């Protein structure tokens, strides 16, 4: 299931991101 | 910037969603 | 209970998504 | 807009309705 | 007192809703 | 449909009930 | 008071009650 | 339906009556 | 002048009151 | 029924009074 | 002239409240 | 009973006075 | 006609009354 | 006394006189 | 004597009455 | 202003007036 | 206005007539 | 006295009245 | 007797109406 | 307060008049 | 008994409603 | 005392009013 | 069908609501 | 079981409104 | 009817969601 | 299944939710 | 526009992911 | 297939988020 | 913080994503 | 923006990656 | 197949070298 | 190839993360 290790991380990547842009 | 907001809601459903899909 | 609470983040995002909308 | 007012009215109540189902 | 917190918000709702239905 | 003027005043009724109550 | 307001909206429900059912 | 009639004038009296009271 | 509406209210209330003890 | 007529004459009397109060 | 209305009233009111006061 | 008589009348004179006092 | 009215219950007034000083 | 009399009579006659009048 | 008083009374209001009329 | 001098002394009557034929 | 004449003088009799059976 | 006086205003009644009755 | 108790507080009731609408 | 004073005895003489009608 | 229940509970109404506004 | 009393009268004043419409 | 369904509904809400808050 | 049947009411409330407003 | 599409569609959701805590 | 429900039907009403927002 | 274009592709992938976990 | 195209989904959004990010 | 959780976030995404291309 | 070269850079990375583990 | 082993080696070196980064 | 451009971005994220740090 590497593919899913994938997408939760991927999960990750974009709630950071946002949080960021909302700051911002 | 509330159109960003709605984003962050769609963003934390999709983390739900696919940590759900993950664990499963 | 993490379909639940995929749901508590879904609720909370449409709730906001719908007062983004009549704010815009 | 009086028919978005009853939507996030729904939307509201929506989220604090599966909120309590959630918690239960 | 999370039931009567829905309670309320169903309240809310029917305000708006029959307002419309009625206008409607 | 003044059938309908009296659902909505009953929901008017209802609405300040609920709202006194779930204070309470 | 908003058991005043309360009694002020019953009475705004049983007048439109009446007047709807003296028609009948 | 003349006990109508009179239970028609009651209602109305009353919105007044607790308009004034409760504004009082 | 709303006391005396509620007074103007009541004499209504009193005249059809009457009226129907006096049919009666 | 001479004192209920009189009753009956009398409403109608005080309703109307007020009536000018509030129109004067 | 609802003054003279007024006045119209209480002497219909006199001749009622007499009208018993003669027979009695 | 002569003054009861007069009383009567009394009543009379002013009930047609004030009709077409009312009248102009 | 309501003018003629008047003018018959003037004769009553004075009718009744010379017949209460004539009684004396 | 003779003097109410004839005053009793012309009373009788004006309300008699006048019955007619009227009538015409 | 409250039957005397009642007849000034009457006899008053018709001087009014009729001062009115006349100048009318 | 004989209108008020009238309405004066119509209650003052109707006071008297009732008041007598209550008790009768 | 002859007959304003008229009705003026039946008011001036019954005036002085009551005057004198009252004073009795 | 006041007798004559009554007397006096039925003469102004009658000769108005009749002048009236034959006029017709 | 509790049908006389209602035509006296009505008499009552009219003589503070009177007090009020003269003294306007 | 004379128009509360009015307010109130119109209310006392309504009570009457229906607890009579309601026991009719 | 639906019309008498019906005036009955408009009395407790306004026996509730005008006890408060004496006080107010 | 007197509030609780008054919103009692008023849901069993409704209660009895929408009875009788429902039949209606 | 519906409307009176709807009206039924208001009424047995309203019932239950202030059934509980009179308890509280 | 009171809270209950509150939402239970709310639930007929609700379904009945938005059946109607789903027809205009 | 986009906007009346997602009204009807957010009170299945709802409906679904107190059935079940209703129940539980 | 009944909660998977919910959750599915969220996802349509998003849908048209945002088609109705993006289309603005 | 960015923003737009992240909820179109937000949605797309929030349908497919619960589509995919729903059934699982 | 699904699971790439929501690795894909994701990718696509992110893509915006950042490039949104880089100029901000 | 939070700008140093996203740092964290896009760290994880590249081993997840390397560890799925190594699996491969 | 050292750090932003950083974030950019960390992007660009996982684009190539994750287009190469999902062209696999 | 250990250009992958590097590549992997590399994405586990900055997650390590930025978890301490982040902490300090 | 693709997999020499993920080393490239690895390597420009290696360079600004570790310039950081000595930074520091």
């Amino acid at each position: 299931s590497k593919l899913l290790e994938l997408l939760r991380k991927l999960a990750e990547a974009l709630h950071k991101a946002i949080e960021l842009l909302e700051k911002w």
